[PDB]
């Protein structure tokens, strides 16, 4: 071509902190550039000038990155953090509540077997906080109890206090003597502390794998496309910035390892949301102690029309909004924000004032003051702006277990949604 016009780009180059004794006032005839071409005609960089504004362009690309994810990361941290403490202790208010409203309401007798309730209550808090509970399981049990309960007190006609008990426990499996209420009640709760601890757990794990994700370096690869597109243009004698699809797909290769990590992000956020909307209906805890009363009625009910022919079956073989749901669209609304993240960080860095790429027009496509004639790509594995992959296999080996780990999340989520088991 010609010779640059080294006199244009003095001022960019003092602004990048390079001082006015490096900078060349005539082009350099010298062919030694590692990313900036270097023409016949001359070039307006030296060798010491293309470091500095490379090392440059890497650490501004990280820092901006790292404050993203790392600010990211905290919020669904410390709202998973909010969301565990309020459900644990509206757990433990319940338990006082349930406790005081059933005394008073039904006196001696519910006191005399309230070991039954607390340790069911102390089951539901044991799986919230770590998840080693089987709840169909512990709920069958509960009112296994209350079968052969039911039983000995309607039978005050009868002695039964031998340990022939196990008889009764065992028929009073296969039988249903307060009708559908307990088992519909049982899977409801369950689905309703499965959904509650997952969506909480899950927003836990988005934001610890996030934060690892921040242990990930730039590669070499990314050294070279990054300082071509964002400094270069000036070695040339040119002062427009670079065009924003060009920038766009340079940083979309230096953050080519978050491909995978990307798409599945967009899975959690998705499932997130499916969870968050049983939170806030079906699934919801309020909605099965606010009836509470009326399946009792309906339980008694049943067991008055069908006592007297459960006890000779038995005989035979034996003898204004809730600050949960406040907290709840929280998460759920910030899930929402945080859905096209790791695809909008390109977008984000491409924007600031370190580079604030021209949306043109005249903007450096990294070899002229011309049309950029690629588009934003999305394939996986290749880049406009690439040589060969520009995810390199360390830094998706790193990934590997951050990509686990969220999609395991994402099977938990999906699993929650539906309430089967
Ligand atoms: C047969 C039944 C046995 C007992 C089953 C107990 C089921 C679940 C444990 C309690 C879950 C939280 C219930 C909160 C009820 C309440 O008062 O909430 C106040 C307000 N609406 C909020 O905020
Ligand atoms: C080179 O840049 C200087 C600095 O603005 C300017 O005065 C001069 O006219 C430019 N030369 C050409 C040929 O454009």
């Amino acid at each position: 071509q010609f010779s640059p016009n080294c006199s244009a780009v003095t001022h960019i180059f003092q602004a990048r902190g390079i001082d006015a004794i490096e900078i060349p006032q005539k082009p350099s005839n010298e062919r030694v550039l590692r990313y900036c071409e270097s023409p016949s005609v001359g070039t307006c960089c030296t060798y010491n000038m293309e470091t500095r504004m490379a090392m440059q362009s890497r650490q501004q690309l990280e820092g901006h990155t790292k404050d993203q994810i790392s600010r990211m990361s905290g919020i669904l941290g410390s709202k998973a953090t909010k969301f565990k403490d309020i459900f644990t202790a509206l757990l433990k208010e319940s338990r006082t509540q349930f406790n005081s409203m059933f005394i008073r309401t039904y006196g001696v007798i519910y006191e005399r077997n309230s070991y039954v309730f607390s340790d069911l209550f102390k089951e539901l808090e044991t799986y919230f906080a770590n998840g080693r509970v089987d709840l169909l399981e512990v709920m069958d049990k509960f009112f296994n109890t209350l079968y052969q309960k039911m039983f000995t007190v309607l039978n005050t006609q009868y002695t039964f206090d031998e340990n022939y008990m196990r008889c009764v426990s065992e028929h009073m499996k296969e039988l249903k003597p307060f009708g559908d209420v307990p088992d519909k009640l049982s899977v409801q709760i369950k689905r309703s502390f499965v959904a509650t601890r997952t969506y909480g757990q899950a927003l836990t794990t988005a934001s610890e794998v996030a934060k690892k994700v921040l242990n990930v370096r730039l590669n070499a690869d990314c050294t070279g496309a990054l300082t071509k597109m964002q400094h270069c243009g000036a070695c040339k004698g040119y002062t427009e910035k670079p065009c924003t699809n060009y920038c766009v797909n340079v940083i979309k290769g230096c953050l080519h390892y978050q491909h995978e990590f990307d798409s599945e992000w967009e899975n959690f956020a998705m499932a997130m949301d499916k969870v968050a909307e049983r939170l806030l209906g079906s699934f919801n805890i309020v909605m099965v102690v606010e009836p509470l009363n009326i399946k009792i009625s309906e339980a008694i009910m049943n067991f008055q029309d069908s006592g007297q022919d459960i006890t000779n079956r038995v005989f035979q073989g034996c003898g204004r909004e809730p600050i949960l749901d406040r907290i709840v669209r929280d998460i759920r609304q910030r899930v929402k924000d945080y859905k096209k993240f790791w695809s909008n960080l390109p977008h984000s860095v491409c924007s600031n004032e370190d580079i604030a790429s021209s949306s043109d027009g005249m903007c450096w496509n990294g070899h002229t003051i011309d049309r950029y004639m690629h588009s934003i790509t999305t394939e996986h594995g290749s880049n406009p702006e690439f040589t060969g992959n520009p995810a390199s296999t360390k830094q998706t080996a790193q990934m590997a277990s951050q990509l686990s780990h969220l999609k395991n999340a994402i099977v938990h989520l999906r699993n929650a949604y539906n309430g089967q088991d």
